[PDB]
């Protein structure tokens, strides 16, 4: 999660 929300915003 940490991972793909970073990439997200
Ligand atoms: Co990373
Ligand atoms: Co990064």
């Amino acid at each position: 999660l940490a991972e793909a929300l970073h990439l997200a915003l």
